[PDB]
């Protein structure tokens, strides 16, 4: 019958997602072991599902491991610990995270022959070249799902022509804003778009025509492999234990709260790394100036909007801004750049 | 329906209680028979009903048995084993012990509907396991109490609604510091809370949130179920046999004479142990920090304060000080740490 | 800096408020769908902000919509029909006309120091009947203004300690008057204070004791649920169809246009009930006599001070005088008397 | 929307500011610690907000630093340095001097997408030397200042293409005389312009041309450091301690009120050093005659006006009339010579 459209990203920071009926969630892209969880429900209600997702996923063999997810999974100290997430796009870190918000964007008791189309990406240098990787595990992925604490199942089985790929950053402007900046894009220009990710950075441009129309380059535009918000997390990690004198080392949920605010708490008192935290903003984006001209000669000239996304544009729109004012702006919803983008133009099929 | 509130313990040393109007009481959890008190009344005066519990129990069947519990048992050479004692929440001692600090703690001039509202506990690891049978017995209750050599009686008897069921250090936090630990307490600590009992150890904390509030953490915090103070009696009761050197043995009443001072009074003159003493309650300590250190990685430096409670950590606070000093500190009332915790936390209802 | 303050009334005839800073607002108590102006903004000018407010909300969920609402909202056919608008408190309806003022009482660039206490009512009755839906969703509430045609957001969240209820013109003369009424106020009188608005008209006395100081009557003041201005339209409505006799009934503009002028311009022409007009006023102050001394025996002998408030009554002072002549006067702003009411009695906080 | 106007002058002695609306402050150029006014508000009102400027200033990254500048900042013994305060453009001094400056002249009510356009200045020889360190520095600034005692916080924030950069001595005859002296130049003459600063003298000529327009001589022209209002403090200093004959050193206050009045009180005496004072100026005076001849041959007969400015001319014109006699005249303003130019000749944009 027709088809449901859920739009995910599979990126290593969080995990970024949203449904056809714009019901959108986030959580961090972090797995742990799972435990059972009822000494905890008496004490504080668990109402934030998204905050406490215990779940364990069948195999088509009736294996199924429990498992800390996210949020869940960033108070546990023996979790995924984030700075090694596999790079294989077929892991079972992979594989935990995929069906986790696809039991969270299906709706409950949608009909058996109404399908769901899931659209995916992919880093753009990464993307053709993983393109069949992903596509066998897509056809691959055959499970069900049980959430513990609240205890609704999903069955979740898809083949080839229910799934969709497109990279990461392609339809974030190709949609969402390719029918709206019309009275901005004229003839033979370049529209900026800079997704800053957490491990890589993407440089996306597009020209538009003499027919008002974007095409893509790829001489101008390339992934930055390597750079990204991960920098941050690995400079301020030495800045801590240079600052601390001892050896004391954060855990992983000290890290994330350490690069988002720049003050952790350790042992009755506040270790100040403000200013650590100024010259990891202002190096890390002089870095994505200096390689996007790297990519752009006098064509730079040749702009006429500069939008960038990601969590980390979020938090360097002020720094970032400065390749050039008046034309850097920031797109609406900067986590959720490429899922809407994946959701609109995953609508034309 | 202006209901009563009674907060009581369970604890093995002794029970620990408190009512709605904060008056409190204390006393051994040793049960004896109870046999007739006229011989002694007329040589000294049985003034207070706490040290001279002669209690005349009904059941539903009006079977009255006269008990000795508390301190006269514990003078009684006949008295409860309550060293091997049975750990069953729906014994008849724990029938006797919960039925005794209640019309102890019933006051005067009660109105003909209104009812009291019960707060109990239970340890917290067995809070799961031992949740029914308590639930089982409160339901149960239906009986009479009486008062030998005080001459006053009353009605016993609960039902749902007036059962209330929190574990042990559950409130003694949350609550009873719950505005003061408030300005403590500012993003993203732990404090910690240590129950020293006779025979259990707990270990408890709760993480607070962005938003000031304390959520828990069933993964940091256990039962260290056969360590407390039980082992210090039972280390020293050997070293009394040694000291001795002539393989003499103490009664009952010594044993919870000897570990109060450790200089007990022995054939006509005193056997010193003090140096065991200080030798065993540094061994536990020992056994504490070490044990507390297996829940707690680097999340230790995630502390802001921490508290200790129970009898045994108001005599160990200056060898449980070595958790973390100046940030480890002694709550006001070890003893009634829990009952308080139990009261307010308990007048949600 | 500190905390901020706003008061707002959400009196379904017209939305009131004034600020902490003195700056106030007033419109009517009508929404419609929101649609895009360009062209209109060429012709004219929109020279008050108040005037024209077309208004999206933001939320978390991603569920914006675009607004009409007051001045704008009344111009639309499609608006609200605001004859059987419900009384719901926790109404999304509710939550327009809520957030529109909020901005508007916002000024541009207040730091993060400043939180706004708000200061918002109830009726009377309503008072401790209506309480807590209105404590849920002022705890509920989390949105992002955003004006169109001005373009400036305002990010709207709610704590508690940041939310205070009073009853319908409870501080009017309990603030606001009675530094000037302590002349007036001298031993054991009533001082009258009489709210007439559309839906609902409220009458409340403050008893002053022997020291001066006000304390209220609870048997002396109630809700006069049903008799209010709006059965003036009710009734100038069905006089219209009287008059008009062909079935036709005018809208939601032409109705709110009539019972301030009278003469309705229907057909080019001005369909007149000047007769009618008077003769329901006196029908609905009448009316109210009846119910002021339904709670008023020989006690009205006592009163020193008649004071009305309330658009309607602007428009039936004399109307209402016939209650006591040459005591019976007017308050300075009869409408802003319940936000002014809520702002200096709120200023406790 | 529109971009307004505003021109400060960083002089070192005191920072002359004015708006596009000739609200226009003056204040001396020193800051001190920030510390809790609450008492010094019930005695005496605080009403002069230049007499009393209580500044927090939080950072873009919310340092929050706390200072009294200015004139409360004279009254405090711990003051800023201010006779060897550091010649660096870029420094936090200069910031919050200027954050100062911005705070007391961006006006309330000032609508939302406006901006300002600023003009600062340089001295005529350091505008090239040092123009890229302060034109970083002013497109670096993001700040948010605090009023105390007047409740009103300034988010300001400048950027690339609104900052302007006049030296000084520039718009004082450039513009604001450019309607009026045009009647008086004629044909190949030069106009003077002698701003006596506090550090440096100015000395700047415009020759006329042909056509009636003025055109500039760079080797007719200096900046003259070392020169100036300073070495008259510097002179005074000695003075009072050689005829203190005791070492008794005067406070930075007394420094500033000494060469204003020349009779200072001390240990309940007019210590009168009307003597040196008289001699200082007169040393000050001889040292601009002989660097006016230093860059005017005779060229110095080629003039029709000579101006001065600065605020230390202001009491030197009668005394610096020794070069031309009645061929010299005043500024209007001698304060805000450079300013109001500044304000004028910086509405090219
Ligand atoms: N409020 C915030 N403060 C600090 N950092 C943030 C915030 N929000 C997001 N981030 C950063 O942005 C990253 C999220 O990037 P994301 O857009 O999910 O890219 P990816 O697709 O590579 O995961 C996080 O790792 C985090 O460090
Ligand atoms: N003054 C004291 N001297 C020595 N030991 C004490 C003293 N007070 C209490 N204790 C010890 O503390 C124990 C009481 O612990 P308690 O807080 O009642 O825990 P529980 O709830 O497990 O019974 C007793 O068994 C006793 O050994
Ligand atoms: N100038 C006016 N002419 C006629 N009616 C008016 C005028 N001003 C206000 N009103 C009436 O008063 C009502 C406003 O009452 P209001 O004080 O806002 O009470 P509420 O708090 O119940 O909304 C309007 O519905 C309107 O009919
Ligand atoms: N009324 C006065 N009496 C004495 N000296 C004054 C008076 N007014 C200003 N001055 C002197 O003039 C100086 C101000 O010079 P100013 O025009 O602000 O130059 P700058 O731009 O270098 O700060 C002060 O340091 C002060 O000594
Ligand atoms: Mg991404
Ligand atoms: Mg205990
Ligand atoms: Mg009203
Ligand atoms: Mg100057």
């Amino acid at each position: 019958m027709n088809k449901y459209t859920i739009a995910i990203d599979l990126g290593y920071g969080q995990i970024k997602g949203i449904n056809q009926d714009n019901k959108r969630v986030i959580f961090p892209s972090i797995i742990s072991s799972g435990k059972d969880r009822s000494l905890d429900t008496f004490f504080n209600s668990i109402d934030n599902i998204v905050d406490n997702i215990h779940v364990k996923i069948l195999d088509e063999y009736f294996n199924e491991k429990e498992y800390f997810v996210g949020e869940l999974a960033k108070r546990q100290p023996s979790n995924s610990s984030f700075i090694n997430r596999d790079n294989k796009i077929n892991s079972e870190e992979n594989k935990v995270l995929l069906a986790t918000a696809l039991g969270l964007l299906i709706p409950n008791d949608l009909p058996n022959d109404t399908k769901i189309h899931i659209v995916t990406g992919l880093p753009l240098e990464h993307f053709i070249k993983q393109k069949q990787a992903l596509n066998d595990m897509l056809k691959d992925f055959e499970h069900t799902i049980k959430f513990v604490d609240h205890n609704f199942s999903r069955n979740i089985k898809f083949e080839e022509s229910n799934i969709t790929l497109f990279p990461q950053g392609a339809g974030a402007i190709f949609s969402k804003i390719n029918n709206d900046i019309s009275s901005l894009l004229i003839k033979e220009t370049f529209i900026g778009l800079i997704d800053v990710g957490f491990k890589t950075t993407d440089i996306v441009v597009f020209r538009i025509n003499k027919d008002k129309e974007p095409v893509f380059e790829q001489e101008m535009s390339a992934t930055l492999d390597g750079l990204g918000m991960i920098n941050i997390y690995n400079t301020m990690d030495k800045a801590f234990t240079d600052n601390s004198r001892d050896g004391s080392k954060l855990n992983t949920e000290q890290l994330m709260l350490l690069c988002e605010e720049g003050k952790i708490f350790f042992k009755g008192d506040y270790i100040d790394l403000k200013k650590d935290l100024i010259k990891a903003r202002k190096t890390l984006s002089t870095n994505i100036i200096n390689k996007a001209d790297g990519l752009w000669g006098s064509r730079k000239n040749s702009f006429n909007s500069i939008m960038i996304a990601g969590g980390g544009g979020k938090v360097l729109y002020n720094h970032l801004k400065l390749i050039e004012p008046n034309m850097c702006q920031l797109i609406d919803n900067p986590e959720f750049a490429n899922a809407i983008g994946y959701l609109e133009f995953g609508k034309q099929f």
